[PDB]
This record gives C-alpha cells, sequence and structure tokens, in this order.
C-alpha cells in the first residue's frame, strides 16, 4: 500500500492559525453543554493590526475528559484542511499552548435560523423589514452550496438542522458546529454512545450507524421542511418510541409546509428516499435551485 488517502484528523497543527490567548477578551456565552461552551469574544489584533474583531470561541469546560478534548483538536483539523467558503463558519484561528484549545471562529450576529424563523414567523408574506419566499429560497441555496462545498471535499456534517445554520449580515447564511464532521475517504460507522438527533437522521443511519454523503442529503430535506414550515418541529404529535421508527421504515414522510413551493417539496421527497442511491446529490441540488431562483425573477 504505497499511496493512501490522507487524513487530516492526523495532520499536524499548523501554527499559521496560533493566536495569543491574552488578546481574546470572553463575553456572552452563544451556547453550552455538559462539557463545553461557544462564547463570543473580542480578538485584538486578528486581522486588523490596531482594531479588534468579534469572535466566537468555541471551549471545553475544565471537567471534560480527555476524550472531548481530542474531539476538539481532532475538529480544529478538519476546519484547517476544508478551507474557506462564504456559506460555512470559517476557521480564523486558534489557542494551543499556555492552555486548553480555543478555536476562533467567524462570529454570526443574527444567531442560528431555528430561533430567527420562530421570531419572524408572525411578520411573514410570501411575497412583499419582513421575511418572504424569496428569503426561503435564498436560505435553501446558501445551506446547499455550503453543503456540496463540504462534499466536495469528502466531508460529512451528520448533524445538519436549522439549529446549526446561522444568519449574519446581508442574509448570508453559515453552516456551524463541525463536532462530528468527518473526512470519510466511503461511509463512516459511529461507535459511539452519545444523545442523538433522531428526528433528522436517515434510517440507515438510525437502523445501521452509517453515515454518508446521502445521509447529509436525508438531513437536507429535513432542513427544508424546517424552513418553509417556519421553524416547527419535525414529525409533531410524534414521540421518538417504537411507532415512529416503524412508521420512517415503512415509507411514512412529512407532508408539505403550506409555503413550500412544489418543486421544493419535491427536492424534500426525494432527499427521503428509502433508498440512499436515489438521493439527488448537493450538486444536483444547487442546480435545481438555481433555475428556481432565477425562474421566480
Ligand atoms: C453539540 C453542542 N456542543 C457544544 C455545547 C460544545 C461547545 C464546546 C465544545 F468544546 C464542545 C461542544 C456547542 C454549543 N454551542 C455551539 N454553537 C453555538 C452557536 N455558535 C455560534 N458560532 C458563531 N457565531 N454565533 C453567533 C451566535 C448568536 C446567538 N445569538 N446571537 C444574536 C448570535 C451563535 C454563534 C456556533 C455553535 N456549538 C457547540
Amino acid at each position: 500500500n504505497n499511496y493512501s488517502y490522507i487524513d487530516p484528523t492526523q495532520l499536524p497543527y499548523d501554527h499559521k492559525w496560533e493566536f495569543p490567548r491574552n488578546r481574546l477578551s470572553f463575553g456572552k456565552t452563544l451556547g453550552a453543554g455538559a462539557f463545553g461552551k461557544v462564547v463570543e469574544a473580542t480578538a485584538q489584533g486578528l486581522i486588523k493590526s490596531d482594531a479588534a474583531m468579534t469572535v466566537a470561541v468555541k471551549m471545553l469546560k475544565p471537567s471534560a475528559h480527555s476524550t472531548e478534548r481530542e474531539a476538539l483538536m481532532s475538529e480544529l483539523k478538519v476546519l484547517s484542511y476544508l478551507g474557506n467558503h462564504e456559506n460555512i463558519v470559517n476557521l480564523l484561528g486558534a489557542c494551543t499552548h499556555g492552555g486548553p484549545t480555543l478555536v476562533i471562529t467567524e462570529y454570526c450576529c443574527y444567531g442560528d435560523l431555528l430561533n430567527f424563523l420562530r421570531r419572524k414567523r408572525d411578520e411573514f408574506v410570501p411575497y412583499k423589514d419582513f421575511l418572504t419566499l424569496e428569503h426561503l429560497l435564498s436560505f435553501s441555496y446558501q445551506v446547499a452550496k455550503g453543503m456540496a462545498f463540504l462534499a466536495s471535499k469528502n466531508c460529512i456534517h451528520r448533524d445538519l438542522a436549522a439549529r446549526n445554520i446561522l444568519l449574519t449580515h446581508g442574509n448570508i447564511t453559515k453552516i456551524c458546529d463541525f463536532g462530528l464532521a468527518r473526512d470519510i475517504k466511503s461511509n463512516y460507522v459511529d461507535k459511539g454512545n452519545a444523545r442523538l438527533p433522531v428526528k433528522w437522521m436517515a434510517p440507515e443511519s438510525i437502523f445501521n450507524s452509517v453515515y454518508t454523503f446521502e445521509s447529509d442529503v436525508w438531513s437536507y430535506g429535513i432542513f427544508l421542511w424546517e424552513l418553509f414550515s417556519l421553524g416547527s418541529s419535525p414529525y409533531p404529535g410524534m414521540p421518538v418510541d417504537s411507532k415512529f421508527y416503524k412508521m420512517i421504515k415503512e415509507g411514512f414522510r412529512m407532508s408539505s409546509p403550506e409555503y413550500a413551493p412544489a418543486e421544493m417539496y419535491d427536492i424534500m421527497k426525494t432527499c427521503w428516499d428509502a433508498d440512499p442511491d436515489k438521493r439527488p446529490t448537493f450538486k444536483q441540488i444547487v442546480q435545481d435551485i438555481e433555475k428556481q431562483i432565477s425562474e421566480s425573477t
């Protein structure tokens, strides 16, 4: 075996990213969990030699175990390998010596899309600071372009959902939280023990712990249902129990949201094909949505 796939998480950390810890000033917590949090911060001298830039910083709690610390470094290495794209939350820097790992990313001033949609739900009108159908179509397109970029780098995200899409200036949407993202060299078999986002998962991920380009596409379909339902929770009135799994396996699928264009519901249904081989690729989804936007003009 003289040729092999280069595993981005095995490469050394590139100190071109290194930024002095003592030039980061922490502000409000943006998200938190059992062993970590993300905070807003000011980064003095990060980009502009004399000026401060608002960023986000991901970090573990002091009590975090070694497994969680290695997982944060692995995410930093995946982000370092991926490179830059308009529709992802980009890596800006890292702190690795003098203390625990801090990962510095772009800050998105409007927060996550799910809360944004729920806030805008009452002041939404399909046609024209109100949310409209043109905005929803734009968000669908931008998330599809970000995901096409990830797949073009042979990566899967594994937690695509409206809560992991952020909104920033100019109505630009960015995919965030690469904690579970993987380079898949043709699938990934999760051997972990964590809580899982069951209602966003492809059947083959639930039943066989298998993740692929095609299971990210399933989750994108669920994201589209969240988007055009203005932030409803998927499968309303259905607990995650034995009846849920049985229904999904037999072919049950959600109905169209009221405000989804028929051609966007069509994409949703193909993303949810029981056969992963019949689902569209993100490259095909981008081309589809592009034509819808052009015909909408
Ligand atoms: C599965 C959960 N794991 C953890 C718990 C985790 C943390 C550290 C660890 F070491 C390990 C795990 C986690 C938690 N939270 C995120 N988030 C938060 C949101 N976040 C943002 N990123 C950039 N800008 N930004 C702006 C806003 C915002 C909100 N309101 N407004 C007006 C603006 C929010 C963000 C990215 C992801 N991720 C991970």
